[PDB]
């Protein structure tokens, strides 16, 4: 009964209450002197969760990127598909850029000088820009899977998926059956890893509690004001994202944003109460029908936009990786911000899980910048963001629905009219 009502509780509320209980118990046991007994007894339960997330982050990238890039490729795209894919990738790039802008205009990380024992996180040296653009393509894909290097894995997985779906319409028979078997095996690997993501994110409140308790027991690092600042940064970034980006796009394409934003306000209210973008898929199909565009174009666009087009998750990734970069002392270069943009855009092309996928994609961005999520400073600054993930997730799901609704509207306009 107790175990069933613990599992039946939602994941994000339990992670937030685990963060709150971790902060309270860590402050109480840090004031009363018992801090080493918190460390040597509670830090394994908060490091096992980081080890499990670092286990899950690498086989998701290859499999989910192969499946997603095989459902994106120009061999399965007409004249609507190329325009909607170009819109989704460019709008995700604008979302990451606006998240980085709202993270540089604010300062969410400055204030928490994070250190585990006493030592500051020493950053690596950054290569030049041409070395990054030449390091995107791997010299060996298996040796880029066995190491870290999320961006060569992303590039090789996109290339492999597009080559498989080019082979899928070949005139042979054994070639087509072999390509179909390979794509079915890789899709089975991705669907097998999503269940382990569900299990690890069900374990997640104990790990977040066990990490936040140790961090509060070390110092009184004053994290409540900085987490309120990064929450305000995410909300102001999402509101300005909706307003500026979508109003500029609708004013370019001539369609009036007032009645569109009324119908989209109904859809946003539904998607903001239910906090799920896949749940309002008949709701946003109803709104797209009430705009009166074409039945085939929204019945083709809205599942693709619900499983691939993620704007609020990308903006959350930008602001979160910039908060983790500033809460440790390591500034980011221009190549690191281009790496953020590329990894967030190309990792929001295949990844769609019901829980946890934002946390795994933030792990991808962190391991692709250089913060490897094995030092306890990166794990602490990531656990605080994973705690705030609920009150970021509501607004980011609302922007995730607004993005594909705006894309459906403007692509149907330029295609029909």
């Amino acid at each position: 009964g107790l175990y069933r009502k613990y599992i039946e509780y939602p994941v994000l509320q339990k992670i937030l209450i685990g963060l709150i209980l971790g902060a309270i118990v860590g402050l109480i046991l840090g004031h009363y002197g018992y801090a080493h007994a918190v460390h040597t007894y509670v830090k394994p339960f908060g490091d096992l969760f980081v080890r499990l997330l670092c286990m899950l982050v690498m086989p998701i990238v290859f499999a989910s990127l192969v499946v997603g890039a095989a459902s994106i490729s120009p061999a399965r795209l007409g004249r609507v598909g190329v325009k909607i894919v170009v819109y989704y990738l460019l709008t995700s790039a604008f979302a990451v850029t606006l998240g980085i802008i709202m993270a540089r205009l604010f300062n969410p990380g400055a204030g928490i000088h994070l250190a585990v024992g006493g030592q500051q996180f020493q950053p690596h040296q950054a290569p030049p820009l041409v070395h990054i653009l030449l390091d995107i393509v791997p010299t060996n894909p298996f040796g880029a899977l066995a190491n870290g290097q999320v961006l060569p894995t992303i590039f090789f997985a996109i290339i492999l998926g597009i080559a498989i779906t080019y082979l899928m319409n070949s005139e042979n028979e054994k070639v087509r059956k072999s390509a179909e078997t390979l794509l079915d095996a890789i899709n089975g690997l991705a669907e097998a890893m999503y269940k382990i993501v569900n299990g690890v994110m069900q374990y997640a409140p104990i790990g977040v509690f066990a990490l936040i308790a140790y961090v509060m027991a070390e110092q009184g690092v004053h994290v409540v004001g900085e987490l309120a600042k990064v929450t305000a940064a995410v909300y102001v970034g999402l509101t300005l994202q909706i307003l500026l980006v979508y109003f500029v796009l609708l004013k370019i394409y001539g369609i009036d944003p007032i009645s569109f934003i009324k119908h989209a306000k109904d859809a946003m209210l539904t998607a903001f109460v239910t906090r799920s973008s896949s749940g309002t898929l008949p709701v946003t199909m109803r709104v797209a029908k009430e705009m009166g565009i074409s039945e085939g174009i929204y019945s083709f666009t809205l599942p693709l936009g619900a499983t691939i087009n993620m704007d609020g998750t990308a903006l959350y990734q930008g602001v979160a990786t910039f908060f983790i970069a500033n809460a440790l002392g390591s500034h980011l270069t221009v190549g690191q911000q281009l790496t953020i943009v590329l990894t967030a855009v190309l990792a929001s092309i295949g990844t769609a899980g019901v829980p946890g996928a934002g946390a795994i994609m933030l792990c991808m961005v962190l391991h692709s910048v250089g913060l490897p999520l094995t030092d306890p400073n990166v794990a602490a600054a990531y656990a605080m963001i994973l705690g705030i993930d609920a009150i970021l997730d509501m607004g980011r799901t609302m922007v995730n629905v607004t993005g594909d609704l705006t894309g459906t509207a403007i692509v149907a306009k330029t295609e029909g009219t």
